């Protein structure tokens, strides 16, 4: 096997993940089977305790674990299904060694941070790097290991020990390291010294960088590359630079044009790794040239309406799912961020100025999106945003709480029933629009189209396939008692579960595009294969939905 | 409250504990209420998993937890009952913060090594420093904090962060630090540089030493003190030196004569802390002058016979209990270490040379001691050592497995019954000398003298008090069915438990001193109050037992 | 005596000098006698070898040494005459200890970087801090020590050793340190970690900061101050911040409003230092409020015409002399930078675009300034700039080479004599406008007004005083043979030397303001007392020269 560490810097937030999965996207250009592990220095075992206000969205796996949010950036860049084990954390590995301590697997020795815990970390990395995350069941050929925090943190010290020892447990010419570092510009001059002091830190703990990659406000000057390479064990051609680019999807072409892989090919001796891989490599490059061409080659404006949209990382997957689809439509994406509570009739006396800004965004947008918010607060405004797109023929997608609110609105305006509300307003009883279903429903579950719905815009985007598979995170579903009334009035539930009891998709009959999903489709959007409910929202906002379904926008003929 | 850190060095094993409890023994000279916490960098939560072969003896508390062995050094030096919480460990504190993470006590924040875990360590130290470990229920006035490992270890990095922040959570003029450091002598010259490089390490993590204390092969030269104080923020009078001394019990007088406390009095402003304390201070000095005088002011030879006596830390408490008692008898202690298996009739053909060395030690000794060994291996030789002291009137003490073997021997030689054995040889059934009693029996439990036994040598040493309280660690007891036969033949069980079913002490009727205890009395021996079963063993080995009971050797008239 | 170190950072160029002399300007607000030392890590003994292209202008002392350029920033901020010894450099101190090594002043000991060279640095700082640099001959009360480079450089390591030892040779409560450090803003967030890593570096070498001062793109957030003070031994009120301000002369008011001195008063216990000082303190504050008011309370455009004006530090003193004077005139300064060679008739075919930009600047400006350039290259354009201000009544000042070019132009256009040139064009002989006078003429020399010249605008600005004292740097003077012809034609030499042979000032008779000086007056401009030849240039460019001479712009009535 081969391995690539990505680590480093004098600051957290320097750029690692885009240098990580982006390096891993280019390993796939070579045809390689590829995987990724994110080592987190924080002490949470999983994101299941972490509220979406800090550390952001609880990204959800095929295996239904609530992981680190960043893992998602690797399931888009590489096109892989990761597992709950691919997110190593400081709380996860202290728990695993402490479990073995009380089980007595150390044969009554004292157990130490070195060597026992640093062995555990190496034994975890080489365990997880066997798992076949890729489009065929063979073990990966390269693993990208991203070390979070900064080298020289008292929180990241166990992992730089474990990785140093791993440079020997794995050989040189099988392991390599990319160190990501800061070139601050002040008084209009690129200063090298934070890279010198952080490389001094790196060699102290015993890792040696095979590349340096700079966060800089500028293109690195020719002398800045020379004054970094005069102070580190790299040639001047391995001081990589992730400068400003037209969009984040260009970074793997930037790295490849900086000859980043033409070194890793030699430095990891990758001639030592079938025709299927060689072909899938060339196809991945062709599909990259296609999505890149679709950026160079008109705007679509979408209002995303939810709770606390100020906290923009809390909707990260939704943004990326709109970006992947917008490159298929060749159209520039312009998300308007609306706080749902600023739409409310009460906000007009409380905070009038922001209420007009919110309503201008809703009124301007070519599509509306209710994104599957957290908790009840935004609901009253999200109803009025769903009403705005039901009545006037604006394209719409509701995700999770958005299907809940598409159904509350269609109840509250088409059936009358003005008292109806989410099951969250428990003591109203008779007018609850939803029912509890704890089984929380999580992870990849199927959904089956209702066999008559040949008219459907959404089941056309899915290619007329009989079923779909999707991620879930819900404790409530629409009350089955009401669903005949909604189906008879035209809010047709075009997809349901295995039992047929659960409301998984709706489409409003005879509207240009009004969909909702109980699942979160943004947790399976990929850059070459955009998630179909979001592709339909962009394509109908562009007024091109028919031609996307007919195939005028696939990447290769 | 006031606090004293003891930390440091370029090596583990430099001398901390003797500089720690010894500094705490002198805080008690001032009359202060005193406590101690040992911070261990290892990842075991407790010594209950740790086999006695590495990290040594599982020291046992009043509260019955199997602690770090070193805690014992503080219950002898200070005269305090500690608790399971006074041994902070890396496995204990990661478990406590990870429990709060899954309970959700962090209100859905991400939880970090800084500040959350470094707050947990400070909140633990100031929690535990409230507990009244002393001879009256008031909270302690000084806490001695010993930081294990070395500063600059990747295992000790969380604790030097937590202690730095603690220098502010507690004030300066309430916290002080003693750093213990190496002066190697090579080519006959004292080199200062390992102290310079380790003090550079110390100030990097942000602690500043109010004293330095040197491990050195010599008295520090006047220039060595000056060349350390020219490189650290200490006066030349605060470079303390724990040099070679007549015995370890002299170290608090060495520190006091080096004016160590005449600085801490000012540096912790201890004028800011009743007549009872002032008196108990002067009495502790008088009792120190007494035990010191008893060292300056003839040898007693004792054979300690057990499994794997090569592993001398595995019997540490037993050695210290013999030392405390030997200073009461004014006699020099000479422990002969015997491997019990080298006494066996089989060892004579297998390894003849060591078998003669073992038997010479047994034949020479003025007393025999079977120390409460671990597992079955040594048993056959320990029987012959008990027989040697039953028949010939040699003084004897059996501790735990030693009472078991005193009873197996008296069965095997006085009752005949040559097939009899420990309950460990389970499938013999009918001839098992013992019975299972799991309740493991642990911690401080009472023991009551049998009301007729006024003749007893051991119940005389206990001052004619009606009951005693002692630590236990046993899964087997002598089978109650047999005890009438043993009592009738003269192996009188002079002490039993609350129920009267359990065999807690035996004394053989009409022998100069042949005792065993099912408890471990070495876990309550103190330097001014020696544990009575061990005092009797030394005093009878000295042939002075009568006069020790009559009071010719108490410290003050 | 008291002392203040200014040091630090992860980068060179962070802001030290403005935090240094600015802190020293506020020590003078307290009435204190004040001095400054700049410690340079570079190996040049003096700027006399250093060409003005790199490290910039060779600033010149009262004592005529070619010093570090930065010393000037302290002679403006404090109002002091420094000496060649106030610029400590790595080349200067290795030379001084190596001289004592060959003289044998070490009594045949081996001489070492510690302690001998670190003693030399301390013995130099306390030597120089005695020298009475101030407006009365008493020794200074505070010394500001600026440590150049960055802490943790292999070039600055001898000085942080010497300063650490100096924290003891001088007492605490006599020495304090200000550490200047970086808060980079990326992704719109202020990151603290470069300050944590550089403070870790600082405490390693053993200095402790009594203040931190941040270079930041922003006002520091309340949490950024707290997260620096949680990681350093400073209160949150001693994390100072030199943010963007209207001009550099506001920084001492910014520091004073951040309560910077209200701490140093207590931290250096400055109550332990006469009515003259107390008065001169209040007067310095009043004069600061005046120059500050003159910034708050119309533009003057000046073309500065010389060689290589792209290298803007090479004219630093000239810029500051124009700033000090512009605050007296209450008018905003706008220096147009002209490359003198772009004015040439040859530049019109060679590089036409830049030639028009140069001539637009010359044609726009309210005054012309020829700044005393280095070498011959710019001369031909500087002639045409002097002609432009002779003929059209534009205000003018020529400094050094500017007097040379004022005289070459007046010769070349008023006397005819079109072949005339600087003595630099040696082989023309008969038409050389100048003569060699090596005595280089340097340092503070007098100049005496010619006793009839009562009409003069410049000798009016000097207050009708009989003589002036000024800095020089010239190897050429105007040929005395010609001076009668120039005086008779109206280029009256209104000031000459002690002998009357040397051309020190000219004024063209009956022009609104056309002055030149052979001396460099910008080497004695001060913020409360602007250098008179530059005050006249700004005041005549403002068309207010009469009223400045009559006194409509002095700071206090
Ligand atoms: N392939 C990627 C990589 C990053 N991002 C986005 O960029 C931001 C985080 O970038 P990252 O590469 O993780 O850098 P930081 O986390 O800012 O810093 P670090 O280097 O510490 O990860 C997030 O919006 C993340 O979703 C993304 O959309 N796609
Ligand atoms: N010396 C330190 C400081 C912090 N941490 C931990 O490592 C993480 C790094 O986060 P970081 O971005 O460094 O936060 P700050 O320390 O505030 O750094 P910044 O100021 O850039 O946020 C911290 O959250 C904390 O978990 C650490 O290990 N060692
Ligand atoms: N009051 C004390 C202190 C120490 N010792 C003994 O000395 C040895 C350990 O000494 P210690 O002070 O702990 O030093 P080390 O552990 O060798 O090193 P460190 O400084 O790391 O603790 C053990 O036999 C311990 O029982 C003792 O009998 N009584
Ligand atoms: N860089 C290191 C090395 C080891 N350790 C841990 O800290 C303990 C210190 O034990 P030590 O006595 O240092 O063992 P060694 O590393 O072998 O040192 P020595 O050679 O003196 O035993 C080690 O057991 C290990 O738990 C650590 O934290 N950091
Ligand atoms: N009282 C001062 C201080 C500085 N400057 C100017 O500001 C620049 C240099 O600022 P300085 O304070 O020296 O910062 P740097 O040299 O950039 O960085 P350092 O902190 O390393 O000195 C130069 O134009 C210098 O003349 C000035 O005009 N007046
Ligand atoms: N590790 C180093 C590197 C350089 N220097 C010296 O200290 C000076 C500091 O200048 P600096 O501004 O640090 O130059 P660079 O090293 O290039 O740093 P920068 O990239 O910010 O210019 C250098 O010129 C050199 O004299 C040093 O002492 N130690």
């Amino acid at each position: 096997m081969k391995y690539v560490v990505v680590s480093g810097g004098v600051i957290s937030g320097i750029g690692k993940g885009v240098l990580a999965s982006s390096t891993g996207m280019l390993m796939k250009t070579l045809g390689l089977k590829v995987t990724s592990i994110k080592i987190d220095p924080y002490m949470n075992i999983d994101a299941g305790t972490m509220s979406p206000l800090e550390h952001g969205e609880c990204f959800v796996l095929d295996d239904g674990g609530e992981t680190d949010l960043d893992l998602g950036n690797y399931e888009r860049y590489l096109g892989v299904t990761l597992t709950k084990d691919h997110n190593i954390t400081t709380g996860k590995i202290y728990s695993h060694v402490i479990a073995k301590e009380r089980k007595g697997d150390y044969l009554g020795k004292t157990v130490q941070i070195v060597p026992h815990l640093t062995n555990a970390i190496q034994d975890w990395i080489e365990r997880v790097a066997k798992i076949p995350v890729d489009d065929t069941g063979m073990e990966p050929d390269v693993c990208i290991i991203e070390l979070g925090g900064t080298v020289g943190d008292i929180e990241s010290a166990p992992f730089v020990e474990a990785l140093r020892q791993f440079q020997f447990k794995v050989g040189k010419e099988n392991f390599a390291l990319i160190h990501v570092s800061l070139v601050p510009v002040i008084h209009g001059e690129q200063k090298t010294k934070p890279t010198q002091a952080a490389i001094k830190g790196l060699r102290s703990l015993g890792l040696v960088p095979d590349m340096i990659a700079c966060r800089c406000s500028e293109t690195l000057d020719k002398p800045t590359i020379d004054k970094i390479a005069m102070f580190c064990h790299v040639g001047p051609e391995q001081v990589v630079n992730v400068h400003d680019v037209n969009s984040t999807y260009h970074v793997p072409l930037l790295l490849l044009e900086q000859k980043m892989i033409d070194y890793l090919h030699a430095r990891l001796k990758l001639d030592e790794i079938t025709e299927e891989e060689k072909q899938r490599g060339l196809e991945l490059l062709s599909k990259w040239k296609a999505t890149t061409g679709n950026f160079d080659e008109e705007t679509v404006k979408i209002a995303l309406v939810g709770k606390y949209t100020n906290l923009k990382d809390s909707y990260l997957s939704v943004i990326k799912a709109l970006e992947h689809s917008s490159m298929k439509c060749r159209r520039k994406l312009d998300i308007k961020w609306v706080e749902a509570t600023d739409l409310e009739p009460e906000a007009q006396e409380s905070n009038k100025t922001k209420f007009h800004e919110a309503w201008n965004m809703v009124s301007t947008a070519d599509g509306i999106l209710i994104p599957g918010g957290f908790g009840v607060r935004g609901t009253e405004g999200m109803v009025l945003a769903a009403r705005w797109a039901r009545e006037n023929h604006i394209p719409f997608l509701g995700v999770c709480l958005g299907l809940q609110i598409a159904t509350i609105e269609f109840t509250r305006s088409v059936l009358g029933r003005k008292d109806s509300h989410s099951a969250e307003f428990y003591p109203d009883i008779d007018e609850k629009n939803h029912v509890v279903v704890f089984m929380m429903r999580l992870g990849l579950r199927p959904t089956f189209f209702q066999n008559e719905t040949e008219w459907s815009q959404i089941k056309k985007l899915y290619g007329d396939v009989s079923e779909v598979h999707e991620r879930h995170r819900h404790r409530y579903e629409i009350n089955p008692k009401m669903v005949d009334e909604l189906e008879n009035n035209g809010l047709i539930f075009v997809g349901k579960d295995d039992t047929g009891k659960r409301c998984e998709i709706l489409e409003l009959k005879n509207h240009p595009y009004y969909i909702a999903t109980q699942y979160h489709p943004e947790y399976t959007s990929k850059v070459l294969d955009p998630s179909k409910p979001f592709l339909g929202l962009v394509a109908a906002s562009a007024g091109i939905l028919q031609d996307v379904i007919e195939g005028k926008y696939d990447l290769e003929a």
